[PDB]
């Protein structure tokens, strides 16, 4: 189970699709079971004074992943809801998390700068169906203030189907020292059931990877839970970065190794299976 010539990984696609989709149903579900014979520890996740920190009470950041908040002049103002992620080769070029709530918004941009992110990858709306998915962590005009940094929005460009933020913060308690940060915001969601056209999803991937800059912090990229449509972009990402790189593919082996980094990445069988479209546009394209 290596890597896949990308000559034969459309091919490949075919069979995995044949029979009902029986072939991506057995790869998934070895993914699902990829954990089995491995515990992972996420003590500081399921601690009393880390709880409200958390969107979901299922959804955990592993301990030996974790991206670390720098403690605060209490005992856990160190942690936030966020793995670290590789990418292709290079270790840590992500970090996957939650969703922030209200009461996460400072550690949110906290670790946002502390970690030198520079793009934000926002794969959610902030309500879907009716339901809450994410709070607004940005300022809809102007600026806001979340702990000691401030944010400012600066510009902003609505796609068809993603919007692009272009933000600048400054840290307070620095010098203030300013970073541009931008957000690029995937917005094209259902009303009924989930995405299926792969296109558009490519082409917000393309654009908000080649946004990353020399040399910074990990991309940070988030959508509700931080595991299922997140999962999906670092797979689709980090997969055509190979595609460039040696013309090969190896959608499970990657799959099944970030997995060990944050629970659940690519949550069903139908992002897996949307993985592989994305990446047939690609190649086709
Ligand atoms: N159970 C469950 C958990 C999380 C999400 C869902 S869900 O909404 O029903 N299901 C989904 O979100 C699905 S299912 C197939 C594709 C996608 S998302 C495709 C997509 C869109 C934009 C970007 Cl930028 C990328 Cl990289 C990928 C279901």
């Amino acid at each position: 189970m290596e890597a896949i010539p990308v000559k034969q990984f459309v091919k490949h696609i075919g069979e995995l699709y044949s029979n009902n989709q029986h072939g991506f149903s057995e790869d998934f579900e070895e993914v699902q079971r990829c954990t089995a014979d491995m515990n992972i520890t996420a003590e500081h996740s399921n601690h009393p004074e880390n709880k409200h920190k958390n969107r979901y009470i299922n959804i955990l950041a592993y301990d030996h992943s974790r991206v670390k908040l720098r403690p605060l002049p209490s005992k856990h103002s160190d942690y936030i809801n966020a793995n670290y992620v590789d990418g292709y080769n290079k270790a840590k070029a992500y970090i996957a998390t939650q969703g922030p709530l209200k009461s996460t918004f400072e550690d949110f941009w906290r670790m946002i700068w502390e970690q030198n992110t520079g793009i934000i990858v926002m794969i959610t709306n902030l309500v879907e169906k009716g339901r809450r998915k994410c709070d607004q962590y940005w300022p809809t005009e102007n600026s806001e203030e979340y702990g000691n940094i401030i944010v400012t929005l600066k510009s902003t460009k609505i796609h068809a189907c993603y919007t692009v933020r272009r933000f600048s913060i400054r840290n307070t308690k620095v010098k203030q020292n300013e970073r541009v940060v931008i957000q690029y915001h995937y917005t094209q969601w259902p009303d009924m059931g989930v995405p299926e056209y792969a296109l558009p999803v490519l082409t917000f991937v393309r654009r908000s990877s080649a946004a990353r800059m020399p040399e910074t912090g990990p991309v940070l990229v988030h959508c509700s839970a931080g595991v299922g449509r997140t999962g999906t972009y670092i797979v689709i990402d980090s997969m055509l970065q190979q595609i460039k790189d040696k013309s090969t593919v190896n959608v499970l082996g990657f799959l099944k190794h970030i997995r060990t980094q944050r629970n659940y990445l690519v949550q069903t069988e139908e992002q897996y299976i949307f993985i592989h479209d994305a990446l047939l546009e690609a190649i086709l394209g």
